[PDB]
């Protein structure tokens, strides 16, 4: 009596030593326990042979017959061990027995003797704790166990062992005191959200800080490895700021191209005919993975970026007041404006440290298209973008930089009657303190179509959106995505077993988060990696983000919540969301709310099919440990916050997952893949400014009356580092072509319980008939002004489906670029 089995796997590389005592498996008994409760274990048994019959089977995978000595008297198999003989790992797909008990593996196994214990895994069925098989029981909590390891240790490219560790990793002082930087985390100075432990020891000069490592490990199956070497995008940012960056400038220190733009065609010229560059520098990109899908070439002297969605219909839409507006609610960071309730806009900063603080914008300066400020007030039509209070404390130390300064900005906006938001006045404030060496002062900026009071509101907006970008790539972007998220990824991995539901229901939304994070705190986030000289903040942008997430709160995360929050909609039971919208054509909230309730509906079905009441969450021992760490230690720095849930209610069940699902998907696609559809013309989103406005009767003064183009364009990013930041977001802006989308899964047979099965194919309907609602929206004319712009640009962002490459649509299940 033999059980027939398939074992499917992917070589390394992408047959027939497979065979003889190359592998060896082991089936595990669920129903029958040895003298310990432990469930029988059978013979090894070889891999037998090459199946090459069922068409169904691509991706490089191969399948293996093996016949498994297994009598009815070891009961039914519920698990199996699995040891590789051979030198080189390979990728392990699955196990199929038929008369069917299926196995999802997608696991790496390396040389049995790199293993402390043999790896394991489990038949596709779903257990809570309380629920697991008595024989596994004790198998189930020894695998949590060796996940979680004991906290010390460098960890290998094989290990998988999920931990905590601070953001002690990004200066790189041994090298130089200059790349020192304050450790996020773990202080109250410094609050931040834990990342993935390395553990690669300390550095020679501060026991504080990691050493600097060629590879900055994720546990092994974090590390998605392709089929297609161009889908490895995330390996693109090592490789830019490690090749392509220094390449490009030594073609500046060499004088091979003009160091600054001269005028806007200088920059349109980018994806038209291209920059021409030196021969060995264009040798240095096009062999790159990656780095050559960013650029079209003649293999010689040219680059040439893609045309960005932005300026495909209007190349001068970007300057208009309409667009700078309507990208507050569709553009790239869609979530920050805020309603206005009273006027002037107040500050809750100290006066005696910054100066006094009240506005200089007067209301009686405003166009409110015949409003008066009251009746705007009253009518909430009044809004903000402020970033007074969070930038006004960096402002002096950022201003000491020798080519950065900025404003701290707010800017007003008035919903007109047409439903379009329209600037109407912009305040460009800056410290002061008695003492200072600058005479430079705040002002106040109105819309201007002609002469130099033009230039000057021109560049006024500019200093908005550096405000603006920098904002978005550190606090809408990396903390409240990439970096808040991790701490979720690990305490699933270290206590919800991978038979759990939750862990079934939420590891979807993982993918990729942990590698791209790593690769991110080598090359993106670090000393002197991409974003310190891209963005404005120089090195003082991580830290920046480290006093935001004081402010942070997982609750505020939720959609309803957030858009309550800023003031932008209103709690109404009477709406189909719970929430009614203050700015009815808010593209961003009005399609996030449709993905926030298919979410939810998600949700709510799956749960219940675990969990019949309160108090099965509260007994669920598993998933206490999960949340109780989750929060203690994954986001500890705020464990003495009110407003954590506390998970012993099916309510707060869902409502946590939910959340959970809603950031790793929708929040994140919506906040990350129209970098380069929008960001792709820098003079639309400028990530610095160099100079504050210049005073009367200077030569600068003059120039913003003669050339307002270069005024411009020595203001904003220098052409070097705007070079490098396009090539960044045009990578992150691109989707995988094995991206896994919200309504998708890796697998079919991720669980047998066909009541899970069944309810998530209702999501994934829902999705498309989302869509089609999405679609209608952005082909409706009366909606024509907020979801398409002078720039003519449809908002795709939230559709839920996309082919590869950089489209402007598509949610991706995770955090994956
Ligand atoms: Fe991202």
């Amino acid at each position: 009596h033999k059980i027939k089995g398939t074992v499917v796997l992917m070589p390394k590389n992408e047959l027939n030593a497979f065979l003889g005592r190359s592998v060896s498996l082991q089936l595990i008994s669920a129903t029958k326990a040895d003298a310990h409760g432990k469930g029988k274990v059978g013979k090894d048994t070889f891999l037998e042979g090459i199946n090459t019959s069922l068409p169904t089977l691509g991706a490089g995978e191969s399948a293996f017959n093996i016949h498994f000595e297994w009598d009815g008297s070891m009961g039914i198999p519920g698990a199996f061990y699995i040891k590789n003989y051979m030198q080189v790992e390979f990728f392990l797909k699955s196990l199929t027995l038929e008369a069917t008990i299926r196995f999802v593996c997608n696991s790496w196994v390396y040389n049995t003797k790199l293993y402390k214990s043999v790896r394991i895994f489990f038949a596709n069925h779903t257990y809570v704790p309380s629920e697991t098989p008595a024989p596994l029981v004790s198998y189930r909590e020894e695998e949590l166990k060796s996940l979680r390891g004991n906290g010390t240790g460098e960890r290998k490219e094989y290990d998988r062992i999920y931990d905590y560790d601070v953001y002690n990793d990004l200066g790189n002082p041994d090298k130089s005191e200059k790349l020192a930087r304050p450790v996020l985390g773990g202080s109250s100075t410094f609050p931040y959200p834990r990342r993935g432990r390395t553990g690669r020891g300390p550095t020679v000069t501060d026991p504080n800080t990691e050493k600097q490592g060629e590879v900055f490990y994720v546990p092994r199956d974090e590390n998605l490895g392709h089929l297609k070497s161009k889908d490895a995008l995330e390996i693109g940012t090592k490789s830019l700021s490690q090749i392509v960056q220094p390449a490009f400038e030594s073609a500046f220190d060499l004088k091979s191209t003009p160091i600054e733009f001269h005028s806007f065609q200088d920059v349109h010229d980018l994806y038209e005919g291209g920059i021409k560059l030196p021969r060995d520098v264009i040798s240095t990109i096009i062999p790159l993975p990656v780095i050559k899908e960013l650029y079209r070439t003649d293999g010689q002297h040219i680059l040439k970026f893609p045309q960005p969605h932005v300026v495909q219909v209007s190349q001068s839409a970007w300057m208009t007041d309409e667009e700078f507006a309507r990208e507050m609610i569709a553009g790239v960071n869609p979530c920050v404006i805020r309603g206005l309730e009273e006027f002037p806009p107040k500050s809750n900063l100290d006066p005696a440290i910054y100066g006094d603080q009240s506005s200089k914008i007067t209301a009686d300066s405003l166009d409110l298209d015949g409003y008066t400020m009251d009746e705007a007030l009253g009518s909430r039509r009044l809004f903000m973008l402020d970033y007074h209070d969070i930038f006004m404390p960096y402002v002096r130390q950022i201003n000491q930089l020798n080519s950065a300064k900025t404003y701290a900005t707010r800017t007003i906006l008035f919903l007109r009657e047409d439903g379009t938001l329209k600037p109407v006045a912009i305040e460009l404030s800056l410290p002061h303190s008695a003492g200072d060496l600058s005479a430079a002062v705040s002002q106040v900026v109105l819309p201007a179509k002609e002469g130099v009071e033009s230039t000057i509101w021109l560049l006024a907006k500019a200093y908005v959106i550096v405000n603006d970008s920098c904002y978005h790539a550190l606090m809408s972007h990396w903390l409240n995505t990439h970096a808040a998220m991790e701490p979720f990824v690990i305490a699933t991995h270290r206590h919800l077993s991978v038979l759990h539901p939750i862990y079934k229901l939420l590891t979807p939304h993982y993918r990729n988060n942990m590698n791209i994070n790593a690769l991110a705190r080598q090359s993106l986030i670090n000393a002197n990696g991409i974003i310190e000289t891209t963005f404005l903040p120089s090195k003082y942008s991580v830290e920046m983000s480290s006093a935001v997430y004081k402010n942070w709160v997982f609750t505020d995360q939720a959609l309803p919540a957030d858009l309550i929050k800023r003031g932008v909609a209103i709690k109404d039971p009477s709406t189909p969301h719970g929430v009614r919208l203050l700015i009815e054509d808010y593209p961003y909230a009005a399609d996030g709310l449709e993905i926030w309730a298919a979410i939810k509906t998600w949700v709510q079905e799956y749960v219940p099919l675990y969990y019949a009441r309160d108090d099965d969450v509260k007994n669920d021992s598993e998933l206490q440990h999960w949340w109780k760490e989750a929060v203690e230690k994954g986001h500890g720095d705020l464990k003495d916050k009110p407003w954590w849930p506390k998970l012993q209610t099916l309510e707060d069940l869902v409502e946590v997952c939910l959340i959970i699902i809603w950031i790793a998907s929708a929040l994140h696609a919506a906040v990350n893949f129209g970098q380069y559809p929008y960001g792709g013309l820098i003079m639309n989103r400028p990530t610095a400014s160099r100079r504050l406005l210049p005073e009367k009767g200077t030569p600068e003064y003059e120039e913003m009356i003669n050339n307002h183009e270069k005024a411009y364009l020595r203001t904003i990013t220098s052409k070097l580092p705007t070079l490098i930041s396009l090539s960044v977001i045009e990578i992150l802006s691109t989707h995988a072509s094995d991206e896994v989308y919200l309504g998708q899964r890796d697998n079919p047979h991720w669980t047998s319980d066909s009541k899970a099965l069944q309810a998530f194919q209702k999501f994934g309907n829902k999705l498309k008939e989302i869509e089609e609602k999405l679609v209608r929206r952005n082909n409706d004319p009366s909606l024509q002004g907020n979801r398409l712009g002078p720039v003519q640009l449809p908002y795709t962002l939230l559709y839920p489906s996309s082919e590869e490459g950089l489209t402007f649509r598509g949610i991706p299940n995770s955090i994956s670029i």
